[PDB]
């Protein structure tokens, strides 16, 4: 699967002092099966604001023979559509309350974002498959409270494995279905975790536009978190917000389930290579 | 860029031998588009029974730069699965009564058949894209009677057009969605006719194992159906089973909308290349007339 | 060879096909397992300056369907323009350029320019081409006192041409020859192409010019067919058979004396090359022994 | 379209260790101008003695998108051929006296060596263009003394530049032509020096089997020659062989024209990549100082 374009060669010659790190991390990521390298979660905003960088970083991985499983959201675009129509979005515990009309908007938005990412990759000569259904099976998280929102109960691996075996990056929406075919909205961070539990990749990467987790009291970027030692302390800290406290609790539960060779990385999309192919990385890594 | 092997070019030359045929091929080969070449409906049984030949035929089309829109069924596999787990299939008027468990089976079988065909194509060097949702929008056909069965109200073309633009054959299931996201079961003959309605392709082909429609009173294959003359009579004949009635009604409604130059060919896969490259039909040809 | 039909190859192949007969003749070439060289094509030098894209396109078609021609080109007209611009009058006898030291310098520069133009035009269409500018033709002086630096070709070294083809590149040859000790000698491209056809015994022998064959000067009509055994002796006595036309006809007659009766030579415009190679054509001038 | 395999990229990464080296490689890898990366002179003996390693090294360069100008000799093969027909090689001052028959032997050997190297390269997937005339224009050096030997007066750059633009390594012999087309023999060290003068490449590399120049008084390889200081003294030393003297003089005269940042490396093929990718000299390095 390794086939370096001119662009790939140029990117590989970044931070040449780390070239032995680069070759070691390439070798490592390549040693496991093609479906156990990485789950990469993409925030919806990246597809609207930073599509070239997102497509380029995924093309880099593709061209060096790596097949990340790509799972994206679409939240900001949904809020845009709702707003144009005069409708305010509504969340509880960071989860969108999704009635029938809202689900219609969520579906349309997911499909548009999905095809945009797929097409941007194909324009770079990267084979990509839109996987928009048939992967996540769910029941209702809480119908009275969230309406059409899912709690994922099983994952069907076949579409992702087939894509990778055919030489195409699988590009998934985080939309789930009940077994009987009612589509149910699921938060992208949550859907990514479920993929990770089933595929057990070496890496789960959460891409954003803000960077890694920053310490409020000291202002410094948090490079690493050994969760066995630090979790109890970090959650006590009064600087961490509710939105950050929610993400970190579901990361803790994921890494408790996964083996210790798995790890999480929260990074700016433009720091993907630096995070993955150097010792010190770029954003926040989280180990158990 | 596009390239064709010696073997590909030899097979192409074996399929075209008149000025009209060459002109037709080149028109769609070099087409910057809007105009679609073909909608091909694939009977579900063909995926279980004759996959290599189906895949090989479609791969040849791809290797000569043609991009048919492919929609397949899965009815026979659903019946087998239901029967395997000790559940009796349930139909009314040739339409599957699809309760919640049945729909789960339908979805699983559709996905399995879809991936089987896509993967057979990839193995032959054909780029193929599964398209499993986001194309058909539907209302309930009759919720009390058929349960989770749809009546298609519109077709979203973008996924199909995006696949073709990227150089991948679009391989579609016939499942549709309500606007609020309830997936609904739709007979594949009906869904394929709705694709042909909105794309108005040069060729409209239905693949079955019988290679057409057989007249029950005579035991002879029907070569031609002139709908304007024969439709009302044909539909009153007691040998015409519900599945066939569903198909012919859809085709009749389709051909009422399309121009009189359009036709529908119900054929076996062995006659596909001849049906697509020439005007010398095979199997059962249906048109307005 | 490498058969790889691009979009343009497919279009070019099928555009003029309208019968099963035409389909069948293309199939004959594509399914053949013959090891005989497909073609020697002589290119009139003027075509490289006047119709380069079309020339390159036609040669590209052959390359893409795996039927590599051996290409030998001239450069006479642009040499004459160069000499004329320097206030020097071209000097010929019997179709052959009298070539003193200064003229040879001009000839060498023009050959190299035309050669690289053709090679580069092919490369720009994705066709690998190899300039072959020495090491093929070995010659003696034809007549030193009469013609000066002009060669009588004594042998053809095939290896350079065969290596090019084996590597997947069209061999693009100039018609200059060398004495054993390395004095380059000018040779008319019609003659040098004939020497290639003699030694390679190709299936097809085509001479490309702009007028599209040979014109009967008395009647003002393109000659469609020349049967040499019957017509040659009378042909050569005609008033309009002189200069370059006489040299051409004599060369082709001598070539065909050596080759089997099944061989023939077509003198055509490049626009008719595909039709004439593969299908039915009344274009240009066909020359054969006849019987 | 450019692609590189894993092993190619691994070998590239093994050759490049500093940021300076990265930027140097990128400058020539991404070039859209007429700048030249390298002129590499190949001793004739290497083509008979170590062809696979030479071809493999040049193929690596090609596979990382670098297009060195390659000029090779053939002296040892000519000597062998002359000796095979009972003729003693005849030199004066390191320059072959070349009568008509000797020229015929030189021409045939040059063509054979040239096609050997080109073909070795093509077998490794490298596009290579033989360039056997139309580059070097020369007068007679001294006709009474050396006979058919040339003094190069100009280099025509177009054939070499057209080759590189087409994605093919230009593989040159050192034969020259008088304006009126007499081929004249020219020592390959001199011809390669004339190429370096007009192309002003980043790297100037002479490949020989000894991997440099050995000091005869000590038996030790000379690592660095600083010409402004050492040239006059060096050329007086009685161990300095005919051929070596000619080479050192050409290089001295070449370096008088080039900027002081330039140098010439006389090395073995095993040190070629190190010499090209890094500024750590190997073998015998020559510069003005
Ligand atoms: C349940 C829920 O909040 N879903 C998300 C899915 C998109 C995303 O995560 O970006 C939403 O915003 O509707
Ligand atoms: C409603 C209905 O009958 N759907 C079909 C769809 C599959 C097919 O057509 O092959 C079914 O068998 O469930
Ligand atoms: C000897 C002779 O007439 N050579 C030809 C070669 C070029 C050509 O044929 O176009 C000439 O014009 O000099
Ligand atoms: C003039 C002269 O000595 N030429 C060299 C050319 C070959 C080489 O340099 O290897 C010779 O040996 O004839
Ligand atoms: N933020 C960090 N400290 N990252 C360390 C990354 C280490 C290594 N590149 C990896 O991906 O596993
Ligand atoms: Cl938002
Ligand atoms: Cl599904
Ligand atoms: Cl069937
Ligand atoms: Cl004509
Ligand atoms: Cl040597």
């Amino acid at each position: 699967g390794f086939s370096a374009t001119r662009s790939t060669v140029i990117q590989l010659l970044n931070n040449i002092s780390t070239k032995r790190e680069v070759e070691q991390y390439l070798k490592y990521f390549t040693s496991v099966s093609q479906q156990q390298f990485a789950v990469i979660k993409v925030g919806g905003a990246i597809i609207s604001d930073n599509l070239h960088e997102l497509a380029s970083c995924l093309a880099f991985l593709y061209h060096v023979g790596l097949y990340p499983i790509v799972l994206h959201g679409t939240g900001p675009q949904v809020n845009g559509r709702l707003e144009a129509q005069g409708i305010e979005p509504d969340y509880i515990d960071g989860i969108r309350i999704t009635d029938e009309h809202t689900m219609a908007v969520v579906r349309k938005c997911f499909l548009e974002q999905n095809l945009k990412l797929v097409t941007a990759l194909e324009q770079l000569g990267v084979r990509a498959r839109p996987i928009t259904s048939g992967v996540f099976t769910a029941d209702y998280l809480d119908k009275d409270k969230y309406k059409l929102v899912g709690n994922i109960k099983s994952v069907t691996k076949e579409p992702i494995e087939a894509s990778i075996k055919a030489g195409a990056l699988p590009i998934l929406t985080s939309l789930a279905e009940t077994a009987s075919g009612q589509m149910l909205n699921v938060n992208a961070d949550v859907a990514a975790g479920e993929l990770a539990r089933v595929f057990e990749p070496l890496k789960i990467v959460y891409l954003n536009e803000k960077g890694g987790i920053i310490n409020g009291s000291t202002g410094e970027k948090i490079s690493m978190i050994n969760l066995d030692e630090e979790y109890d302390d970090l959650m006590k800290q009064s600087w961490v917000k509710y939105g950050t406290k929610l993400k970190i609790r579901e990361i803790k539960e994921l890494l408790d389930y996964l083996p210790r060779s798995s790890s999480v990385a929260i990074i700016n999309v433009q720091d993907l290579q630096k995070e993955l192919f150097t010792d010190s990385g770029a954003g926040t890594m989280i180990r158990r």
